[PDB]
């Protein structure tokens, strides 16, 4: 990962109760894009949870739970092992590679969220 996308990179969950809980979207390139369901687990929303400073996951909603996003879908197929330090540091699909619809947007639920 190139300097520079890596000094830009970022990380919300948006559209639930608190910042620890939510539909997950990544800055990629300057714009927020939302996560595919795809393969999607508690192991990825562990990597989130701590990444955010928001404990550990609680559950890994699919389906859209906290509403459909509207950028780019930009992470697909994500493998994460739990223990990655950034959602960016796990095995996936590569940017922008997904064949999914918004319906599939991936939420988190952390452990800090109340
Ligand atoms: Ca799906
Ligand atoms: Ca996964
Ligand atoms: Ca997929």
């Amino acid at each position: 990962m190139t300097a520079g996308s890596e000094s830009s990179l970022a990380l919300r969950l948006v559209n639930g109760g608190d910042r620890c809980q939510g539909r997950v979207e990544v800055l990629y390139r300057g714009s927020w894009g939302t996560v595919c369901d795809d393969y999607w687990d508690t192991n990825d929303a562990n990597v989130v949870c701590r990444q955010l400073g928001c404990g550990w996951a609680t559950s890994a909603p699919g389906n859209a739970r906290f509403g459909q996003g509207s950028g780019p879908i930009v992470l697909d197929d994500v493998r994460c092992s739990g223990h990655e330090s950034y959602l960016w540091s796990c095995p996936h699909n590569g940017w922008l590679s997904h064949n999914c619809g918004h319906h599939e947007d991936a939420g988190v639920i952390c452990s800090a969220s109340q």
